[PDB]
DNA sequence: ATTTCTTAATATTATCCTAAGCAAGG
DNA sequence: CTTGCTTAGGATAATATTAAGAAATC
C-alpha cells in the first residue's frame, strides 16, 4: 500500500521513509504541512503518519481539516506530546492510534500493520450475474440497477441459485434451503416463488430443470 | 454498540463495566475465556476489549483461535503485561490496539469511542443520511435545522441505522445492541421502540423489512 | 416527579399456502 | 400422463399500534 509520513525532524522523516520501505509499503514524506496537502490531493494512501509539532501549521488543525475536508483514512500520530490531554484529544480528532515519542520502531511497524489488516478487507461479499448484482452482506439485490423486494423465500431462492448459478440445483437442495424441519409445506409452494421469482420483471432468468429443480442464466 | 469486556480481576471488571455503561455503551462483562467463547457465540458485539491474564486460558490464545475462525471483531487488548516483546506480540496476533496497565479510564474511553469510529461507520462523524446529523462523540441526532429529544435506546437505535443506512439491519442485530446480558426483555420491545423512533418525526425514513430487521432510506 | 421502558392485548398486513385447472415436456 | 405454471381469496405468522402501570431518573 502507498503510506505518506509527515516530520518536521528531517533526519527522523528520512529514517522513518526507509523503514516504511524497508516493510515494503510505498512511501513519501513531508515537513510541511502545506506540502502534505498537496501531495494528498495528488496520491492515494491507504495510511498517514503525523507529528503535531509540524513548523506551518499544527498538526492537530491539519488533522482536524483533513477529516472536515472528508478525506477519512486511518491517521497515526507519532508525536513528542505524551500528555495525557494530548492523547485523548488527538485520539478524538479522527486519530487511529497514538504513538508518543521516544518510541521503538518495531511497535510502530506493528501498529500500522494492524491498522491496515483492518482496514484491508473491508469487502463485502458480492455475487453478480446478469442484470442481477446479489449482495450477501448488505442484503441487498439489484436488477442493475434498481431495488428488488425479496420477502426472505424469494431472497434465499435467489441466493442459493445465485451462489449455484448455471448449472442446475437439485429440487431437493431448494426445497431444504426454504422450510427448516418441522415447517414442511405439502403442496406447490417452490412452483409458486419460483414462478414469482421470474414475475420480478427480469424476464425469467430461470430455466425449469425438467428431471428436478430449476437453474439460473449466465451470459 | 454493545461491548464485551473480558478480565479476571473482580474489582476491576466490575469497574470497567459501570464505566462502559456510564459512557453509553451497553456491555456484558466475563471473567474467563470460556465465558468469553459462549458469550461470542450467543450475542452480536461492536467491540471486545481483553486481558491476557485469565486464569482459564490465556487471552491471546483465545484471541489466535477467535481471529483464525474469522471473527472479525475488533478486540482491543488491555493487559499488566507491558514489555514491548509482549505488545508486538499481542498486536500481531493480532488487536486492532492495546494499552497497558495500569490506565486512565479516559484513554481507555478515547481508544474504543476511536476505535468504533473507526470500524462501524468510515472516518469520522458526523454520519449524515438525508437531513439527518448524527454526532457519535456528541451523542445527539439533529433532524435538518433542528434536535431531538431522543431516550437512550431511541439514540442507539437510530445509531446502528444510520451506521447501516441504506442497508437492512437485521434484528437480531439492534436488539443485541440495546440489551445486555441479564436485560433481554421479554416482549415487544423493538417494534414499540422503533415505533416511537418513527414518529418522532422524519417518518416514514424507515422501512420494515420483514423476515429480517428495519432498513434507514436516503434516497 | 418527570421521563423513559416494558407489558399485553390490539389491530393491520406481507408473505405463504391452499388447489385446481391449464401447458407442455417427453 | 407426468411434471411444471399460473391463478388468488384466505390461513399464518410478523410487525403495528395502542394505553397503562413499572422502573428508572431527577
Ligand atoms: F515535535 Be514533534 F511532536 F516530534
Ligand atoms: F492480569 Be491481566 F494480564 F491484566
Ligand atoms: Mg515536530
Ligand atoms: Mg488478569
Amino acid at each position: 500500500m502507498k503510506i505518506l509520513v509527515i516530520e518536521d525532524d528531517a533526519l527522523l522523516l528520512q529514517g522513518l521513509i526507509l523503514a516504511m520501505q524497508s516493510e515494503g509499503y510505498v512511501c513519501d514524506g513531508v515537513s510541511t504541512a502545506h506540502e502534505a496537502a498537496l501531495s494528498l490531493a495528488s496520491n492515494h494512501y491507504s495510511l498517514i503518519v503525523l507529528d503535531l509539532g509540524l513548523p506551518d501549521e499544527d498538526g492537530l488543525h491539519f488533522l482536524s481539516r483533513m477529516r472536515r475536508e472528508k478525506m477519512t483514512q486511518p491517521v497515526l500520530i507519532l508525536t513528542a506530546r505524551d500528555t495525557l490531554e494530548d492523547r485523548i484529544s488527538g485520539l478524538d480528532t479522527g486519530a487511529d492510534d497514538y504513538l508518543v515519542k521516544p518510541f521503538a520502531l518495531e511497535e510502530l511497524n506493528a501498529r500500522i500493520r494492524a491498522l491496515l489488516r483492518r482496514h484491508n478487507n473491508q469487502g463485502d461479499n458480492e455475487i453478480s450475474v446478469g442484470n442481477l448484482r446479489l449482495n450477501v452482506t448488505r442484503r441487498l439485490v439489484w436488477l442493475g440497477e434498481t431495488a428488488l423486494d425479496l420477502t426472505p423465500k424469494e431472497y434465499a431462492l435467489l441466493s442459493r441459485l445465485m451462489m449455484k448459478a448455471g448449472s442446475p440445483v437439485h429440487r431437493e437442495i431448494l426445497y431444504n434451503d426454504i422450510y427448516s424441519g418441522d415447517n414442511e409445506p405439502a403442496t406447490n409452494t417452490l412452483e409458486v416463488h419460483i414462478h414469482n421469482l421470474r414475475e420480478k420483471i427480469g424476464k425469467s432468468r430461470i430455466r425449469t430443470v425438467r428431471g428436478f429443480g430449476y437453474m439460473l442464466a449466465n451470459n
